[PDB]
């Protein structure tokens, strides 16, 4: 292995790390080589788990981290069952709250440039997008950020502590060149 593997595995908690794995081999890279797409995988599913963990008890279905089959599945029972329209890529997750899909990012430059990005490869229209930077800020649609203040928070302040841990191996540089 090496060291950016070794930091994912003392970084993020087991669970995460075996999701990771999965969906990475899924679409056939190897987390022992491409260990910046490692990280990044492990930290976009970090930030879905803690978002979903935001809410009320039954607010969120979890799209994200699952097979993808299975992750199919259950957007064609949400359509079904709600009557919204299907998206063309697969969200992250699914608020029964205010009735929308969720495209969650994280980001290494600009909110602004990658919401851009995102919402250009949407075009979907109806699925909510929120943006997390590893510096503290964020953007969503309509401006409306889902969840209280202190969940963004909270998301934000891990965030950080994932860029400070990896600066202090050396590794921070080149994960942000990609
Ligand atoms: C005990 C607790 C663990 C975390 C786990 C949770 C993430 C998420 C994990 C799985 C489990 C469902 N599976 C397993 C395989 C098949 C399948 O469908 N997936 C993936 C797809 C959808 C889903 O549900 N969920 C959500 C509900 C329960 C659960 O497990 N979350 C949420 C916060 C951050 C985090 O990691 N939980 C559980 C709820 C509270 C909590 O924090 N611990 C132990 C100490 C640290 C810690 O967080
Ligand atoms: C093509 O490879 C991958 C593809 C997938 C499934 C489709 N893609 C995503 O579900 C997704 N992935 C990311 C990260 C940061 C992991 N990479 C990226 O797409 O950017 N961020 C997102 O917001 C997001 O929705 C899963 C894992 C991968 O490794
Ligand atoms: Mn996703
Ligand atoms: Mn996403």
């Amino acid at each position: 292995g090496s060291h950016m593997e070794d930091f994912v595995r003392q970084c993020f908690n087991p669970m995460i790390v075996e999701l990771a794995e999965k969906a990475m081999k899924e679409y056939g890279e190897d987390p022992k080589i491409e260990t910046n797409k490692f990280a990044a995988t492990c930290t976009h599913l970090e930030v879905c788990f803690m978002y979903s963990d935001g809410g009320s008890k039954h607010r969120f279905e979890i799209i994200e981290g699952r097979d993808r089959i299975m992750a199919w599945t259950v957007v064609n029972s949400i359509c079904n069952t709600t009557g919204v329209e299907k998206p063309k890529f697969l969200p992250d997750l699914y608020d029964y709250k205010e009735n929308r899909f969720i495209e969650i990012g994280v980001t290494r430059r600009e909110v602004h440039i990658y919401y851009l990005e995102k919402a250009n490869k949407i075009k979907s229209e109806k699925t909510h997008i929120h943006i997390f930077s590893f510096t503290g800020e964020e953007m969503a649609t309509k401006a409306d950020y889902t969840l209280d203040e202190e969940s963004r928070a909270r998301i934000k302040t891990r965030l950080f502590t994932i860029r400070q841990e990896m600066a202090s191996r050396s590794l921070w540089d080149s994960f942000r060149q990609s």
